[PDB]
């Protein structure tokens, strides 16, 4: 299945950052 970039970019909200997909897979990483 595909990168949810949307439901990664909320879950990494409440980290301070953005939720970047990576080989098909999301990851919390800085602006």
């Amino acid at each position: 299945a595909f990168c949810n970039l949307r439901r990664c970019e909320l879950s990494c909200r409440s980290l301070g950052l953005l939720g970047k997909c990576i080989g098909e897979e999301c990851a919390c990483v800085p602006y």
